[PDB]
């Protein structure tokens, strides 16, 4: 296995393109209540699946819910693309505010893996350029993650590595 | 039938004891995505139903989600007991803030009806003293509701009146 050590007081930030398997991974490794997704928050604002008109509100709600959980000192996983620095920074800042350790888990999968999984999705699908963009943005992000303030940076480079993952929580 | 008017843009505040049928009424009359409940928000903070350290943050989460919806111009129902003035105050403020109409719907049922439904619930139950206190709080709230800032105050005085309610979203 590939052991990823995280402290009990963690803000786990999943980073990866659409189709990179973030939500799948999240369900495999964490309790439902520990996972907060952007899709979920969007759904609180609108019953249209992936309503793009409520994006800012959805991310405000996500930030709010995360901050409240961290405030109670509860481990939280942020399930969103998080490929932009502007999306990661408030998570880092929030984590630092409430004495929690930000952890980055990067799905550094080749674009074609994500493009493939996308086309076979039964829930929702995006155009190819969305995934091409996300992947470029993710790849550009990797080098500077530690410096951005992530205490632990775990880069998963292939599906096989993603499969082998096991978290060890240290309380 | 008892026709109650609610503007398209309303904050609908359900007021009643545990066991008074708030959630059942909400499901009958409104879309699932229109209804934000305290149980749901509590669930976002913890998977332990009996955890009380959570309630302040769940309160804060309920208000925030509701306020973002109101900001987006979306009719929202607050499915919580709302029998304390302190609980209602921030709801009124947000409705004013985002120019929504605050509407109170009060489940003015006898304590016995709520106790007996509580005993027969298979989903989750509260202790009888909780219902006694809610009902007293609800009764004490009625006279002041219009003065609190509710623009429409609808008091349902019996199960038969609750059953006959039909909402008209005219304005
Ligand atoms: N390890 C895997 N191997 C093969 N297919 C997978 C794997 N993980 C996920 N998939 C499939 O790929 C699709 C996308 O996965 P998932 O929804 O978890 O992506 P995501 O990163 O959450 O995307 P989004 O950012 O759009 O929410 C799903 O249909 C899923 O079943
Ligand atoms: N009109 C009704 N006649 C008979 N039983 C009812 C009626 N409305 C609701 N009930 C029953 O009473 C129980 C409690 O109802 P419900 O959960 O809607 O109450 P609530 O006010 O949402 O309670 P809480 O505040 O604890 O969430 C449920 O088992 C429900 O099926
Ligand atoms: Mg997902
Ligand atoms: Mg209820
Ligand atoms: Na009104």
């Amino acid at each position: 296995s590939m052991k990823l050590t995280i402290p009990e007081l963690s803000l786990v930030v999943l980073i990866g393109s659409s189709g990179s398997g973030k939500s799948t991974f999240a369900k495999k490794h964490f309790k439902p209540t520990e996972v907060i997704s952007s899709d979920f928050c969007r759904g609180l604002m609108s019953d249209d699946e992936n309503d793009q008109t409520v994006t800012g509100a959805a991310f405000d709600v996500l930030h709010y819910i995360v901050s409240k959980r961290l405030q109670l000192g509860k481990l939280t996983v942020v399930d969103a693309t998080n490929v932009q620095e502007s999306a990661r920074k408030p998570l880092i800042e929030m984590a630092k505010d409430y004495h929690c350790f930000p952890v980055a888990v990067v799905f550094n999968l080749p674009e074609k893996v994500c493009q493939e999984r996308n086309k076979n999705r039964t829930d929702r699908q995006v155009e190819e350029y969305v995934i091409r963009k996300h992947t470029q943005q993710m790849k550009k992000s990797i080098k500077g993650l530690q410096r951005e303030g992530f205490r632990y940076v775990y880069i998963l480079n292939s599906p096989e590595e993603v499969e082998e993952v096991v978290f060890e929580r240290q309380p």
